[PDB]
């Protein structure tokens, strides 16, 4: 009957040294931290420490070569550092970055521990840098090392390895990194809802479109909810939920629901354009807490309006801490969306049927 947090200020040392104002701020996290205690959510909490991910632990989802090639930039000079970075998309680094990305990663290790082992019943990371851009081989999109990935892995390496897990990522962005790792795995379940235009929203790739639904054994265990035509809000988010997620999910039965929490789909929010409410994301909270007996962990990803994103996650942390969910018509393209990914997925879930 336990809510677990972990925040730790160490990860604010990840920085732009050449753009201050670069919108993966340090702040974004200490933000989310002190609403959280003007809030009094934060002392209702169970504290849980961050520590370090092992290169071992990373080596669940993250080759050895990208490993040792971020764990490299901790040493370079600021050029270096520079060079780096420009050899992917979206990217900056600082001489902190590879720490940064350790704490955020074995953070939501130590709480999924945590839930695993029934000391608390569910969590919240407030972590960054993000993690559900970054590939096996790759980092992308401010995202260093999959956290979100790793921690499924890490999961099942304390319990066994076909422990079903639920991903559901509503970070405005397509997790492609989630997507690409999971991809022929059916003992996790993706699911992303994502603004995608048709390829013109970032990350910019038809890997995002409603038909792809995993490859081989993963076939129906990779759910892609993209949106197109402009600004969604809770209407939308509400109706995916009702037709898709939950239904889905509920056929899955996961024994862990990991959450992908970005908030840049937050009113407000100058990267993602959509209209989420803090509301919004407290009654999206609230309905994951109906699956795997409330096993549910929620991870920050991206969502860069800082107000915005502090309201949001304390919403969010309120929901799992038991308190009562706060108080219409769909965009036409909207229902398109959701249409077109119930007939892909109609051959794979029954309940979609
Ligand atoms: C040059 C810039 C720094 C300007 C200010 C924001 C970025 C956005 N470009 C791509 C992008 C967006 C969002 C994420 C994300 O991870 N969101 O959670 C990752 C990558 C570019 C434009
Ligand atoms: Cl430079
Ligand atoms: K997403
Ligand atoms: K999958
Ligand atoms: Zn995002």
């Amino acid at each position: 009957p336990i809510t677990g947090l972990v925040y730790d200020q160490r990860m604010m040392l990840h920085h732009n040294m050449w753009d201050s104002h670069h919108p993966e701020l340090p702040q974004r996290i200490s933000r989310i931290f002190s609403r959280h205690e003007e809030l009094r959510l934060l002392s209702r909490c169970h504290r849980i420490p961050a520590r370090l991910a092992t290169e071992e632990e990373l080596a669940l989802c993250h080759s050895s070569k990208h490993i040792s090639i971020i764990k490299s930039s901790e040493h370079m000079k600021p050029r270096d550092l520079n060079r780096l970075g420009d050899e992917y998309n979206s990217i900056f680094i600082s001489n902190e970055s590879y720490t940064c990305a350790l704490l955020a990663a074995g953070s939501c290790f130590n709480s999924a521990q945590a839930i695993l082992t029934g000391q608390v019943r569910n969590a919240v990371a407030i972590v960054r840098p993000p993690g559900h851009h970054a590939e096996k081989d790759t980092a992308c999109g401010f995202c260093f090392f999959n956290t979100a990935a790793l921690t499924a892995r890490y999961a099942q390496s304390i319990t066994r390895e076909s422990l079903r897990v639920l991903i559901v990522d509503w970070d405005v962005h397509h997790g492609n990194g989630t997507q690409h790792i999971f991809e022929e795995d059916d003992s996790v379940l993706y699911i992303s809802l994502h603004r995608y235009e048709d390829g013109a929203f970032f990350p910019n790739s038809e890997d995002a479109n409603y038909d792809k639904v995993g490859l081989g054994k993963g076939r129906g265990y990779n759910v892609n909810i993209p949106w197109n035509g402009g600004k969604m809000g809770d209407p939308e988010y509400m109706a995916a939920f009702h037709h898709l997620v939950m239904p889905i999910a509920r056929e899955f039965a996961p024994e862990l629901v990991l959450v992908s929490a970005g908030f840049d789909a937050a009113r407000g929010d100058p990267l993602g354009g959509f209209q989420v409410t803090p509301e919004g994301y407290a009654h999206l909270t609230h309905q994951l807490m109906s699956l795997a007996a409330g096993r549910v962990l929620i991870i920050l990803e991206g969502g860069y309006n800082l107000t915005s994103i502090s309201e949001s996650m304390s919403m969010c942390t309120s929901m799992l801490l038991g308190d009562s969910p706060p108080s219409t018509p769909l965009k036409t393209s909207a229902t398109v969306s959701i249409n077109n990914v119930l007939r892909a997925h109609a051959p794979f879930w029954s309940s979609l049927r």
